């Protein structure tokens, strides 16, 4: 079992793609609850996750994914084994003391970037979203207001929202109007590079 | 609380939007085990949704729900209580013995449908997906490999796919290329009509 990085350019079109990751195998990572790097084990976190994506060849890769906690400072490439010593992944994204656990993981966000873009951010619990803006709700609801009569055009750009309790991702047109919009309803944290 | 039903012409663009209803509140049915219909109280599946949407005005509201199992038949429309006596939602929809709970539920898909088209589809456990079709994996691989090659377009069409195990959101241009793809970890039935 291979596992080749994104970011030392690893990518290959023909192996499972996740996050970060190009394998030739495809495990679910779900069902880890302690995993080991180095021969140190590390629990998963409960109920919270990473949203972690790698960007190449014009191919976005984008999920929530399991993340373990660990205060050794670990690097992308270290081999991430299951308690039976199989390889199961390797490092990829980190938050603090919260490292990713890439593979087949929760919901995922995948996208041809040609003609797009795409954007991340922290969702402040409380805040609502429209369009490519968070505010306070009645910000919002002002702004939506506003754009409610607009005509929609095609989508141009992506904006991806993490929250502690929800994660969304909205698109808009040439115009900012508010195309589409998808909810995941578990909370998360994104990378910090 | 006031609960109207789409499918009798209760939209109303400044109340809150759920699947077949538009309310004076937002419940969060996330929460309930068991709800009352007529003085009859029914129990919620557990880890088994309904994917669900209302079509009004050019605009798509779709979501997966809670459901719960009633061997009588409701009609749309019929209050839903908690067990407190609080009407919490109507009837909505229905798949044999399963009735939706409408309100903030699960994983969401809002649209604004103008210049597009939207379509359901049941997911066969095993199958693989590539733009607007399913088939067997070796399949869909080949088809995926003929479109790898081409530009992506503009998204001009929605492919909702639901499953015993898995539910995802496909996007296509023109031509059929596969544009993007949201897939969300739980398992669903849609209504039958
Ligand atoms: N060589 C093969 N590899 C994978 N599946 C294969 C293969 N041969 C046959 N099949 C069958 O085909 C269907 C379609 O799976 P698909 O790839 O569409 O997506 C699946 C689902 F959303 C979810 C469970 O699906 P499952 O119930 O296992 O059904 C499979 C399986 F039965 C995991 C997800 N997933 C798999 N791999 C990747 C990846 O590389 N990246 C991102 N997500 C990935
Ligand atoms: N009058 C107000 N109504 C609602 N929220 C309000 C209001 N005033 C202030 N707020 C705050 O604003 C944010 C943004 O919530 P938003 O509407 O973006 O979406 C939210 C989230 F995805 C999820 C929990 O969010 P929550 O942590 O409660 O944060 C809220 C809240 F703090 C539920 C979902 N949801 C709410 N209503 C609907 C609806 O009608 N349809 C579909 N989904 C709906």
């Amino acid at each position: 079992a291979m596992f080749y990085a994104h970011a030392f350019g690893g990518y290959d079109e023909n192996l499972h793609a996740f996050p970060g990751i190009s394998s030739t195998v495809a495990n679910d990572v779900r069902k880890y609850s302690v995993v080991s790097v180095y021969n140190k084990k590390y629990n998963i976190v409960k109920n919270k996750y990473m949203w972690c994506n790698s960007q190449v060849n014009k191919r976005y890769i984008g999920a929530l994914l399991p993340m373990f906690e660990c205060n050794e400072y670990l690097q992308i490439g270290d081999p991430i084994h299951d308690l039976e010593g199989n390889q199961i992944s390797i490092v990829t994204y980190r938050h603090k003391n919260y490292y990713a656990l890439s593979g087949i993981g929760y919901e995922s966000l995948d996208l041809c970037l040609e003609g797009v873009g795409i954007h991340h951010h922290v969702l402040e619990t409380g805040n609502a979203v429209y369009g490519k803006v968070q505010h306070e709700y009645s910000t919002i609801k002002e702004k939506a207001k506003e754009m409610n009569a607009l005509k929609p055009g095609p989508i141009i750009d992506y904006h991806v929202w993490i929250g502690d309790c929800v994660c969304q991702v909205t698109t808009v047109d040439v115009h900012g109007k508010e195309i589409m919009r998808m909810r995941f309803k578990r909370g998360a944290v994104l990378p910090i590079p």
